[PDB]
């Protein structure tokens, strides 16, 4: 149980909810074809917001993790329960207009992802011990204008069947400047790019204890 609820940019916090749609209930969405797996949604409810944050291509934004919309604090407990062990995820998507797009459909790609590293610590582990703070880096190579920015943090600890991993995501308003529009991203859609029968969404991660992890999703792209 997390939320995505404010962005850092060149150091400094943009807001609680200012450019960040923002549940105020920090449940997870369980079903993947559901269109609430692109930005959340029913059964949540998330709140709009007219802001949209400047970013420079080729520099990196950090998505702030809290346990709640109220939490003030920044240790483990603050951002969410050890138990929620999986990866991190970061998606773009290129929209026409970053306060009134869906995020529903085509368009998605991969920035960033942090699955389970060599001393089988998980990416969300990371993001708990380090007061809340999940860093992604925008690519240079991409064309400018107006994105959705998903940030994502799967929780694998009752994922032997599915449904029973448990998607946290949140989607923010960019508009990048600076890209080169040297490359194009291949996409893909969500609801559509997971499923129930994927390798790291349906995993038991203690029969037996893990060595190796496929984070679900496209490949990252880079430039
Ligand atoms: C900007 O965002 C980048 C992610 O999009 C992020 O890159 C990642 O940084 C971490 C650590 O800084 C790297 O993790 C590992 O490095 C060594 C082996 O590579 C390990 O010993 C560490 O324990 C750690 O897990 C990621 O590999 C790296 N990912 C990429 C694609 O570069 C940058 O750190 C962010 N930059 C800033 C300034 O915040
Ligand atoms: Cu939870």
């Amino acid at each position: 149980h997390t939320i995505f609820s404010s962005l850092e940019v060149n150091g400094v916090n943009q807001g609680l909810g200012e450019g960040v749609r923002v549940p105020t209930y920090n449940g997870p969405i369980e079903d993947v074809t559901s269109a609430s797996i692109a930005c959340n949604g029913s059964p949540n409810t998330v709140a709009s917001t007219s802001k949209v944050i400047t970013v420079q291509a080729g520099t990196n934004v950090t998505a702030i993790w809290r346990y709640m919309l109220s939490t003030t604090g920044d240790s483990p407990a603050d951002v969410m329960d050890s138990s929620h062990k999986g990866p991190t995820i970061a998606y773009l998507k290129k929209v026409d207009n970053a306060a009134t797009a869906s995020g529903v459909g085509n368009g998605w790609f991969k920035i960033q992802q942090d699955g389970m590293d060599s001393s089988g610590v998980w990416g969300t582990e990371r993001v708990i011990n380090g007061k809340g703070r999940h860093s992604i880096k925008i690519p240079e190579c991409i064309a400018p204008g107006q994105y959705l920015l998903r940030a994502e943090m799967i929780a694998l600890h009752a994922a032997s069947n599915y449904p029973g991993a448990q998607f946290y995501m949140e989607c923010a308003q960019l508009n990048v400047v600076g890209g080169t529009g040297a490359k194009t991203p291949s996409t893909v859609s969500f609801p559509g790019a997971y499923s129930g029968s994927d390798p790291g969404v349906k995993i038991s991660i203690y029969w037996p204890p893990v060595t190796s992890y496929t984070v679900p999703g496209p490949s990252v792209f880079t430039c």
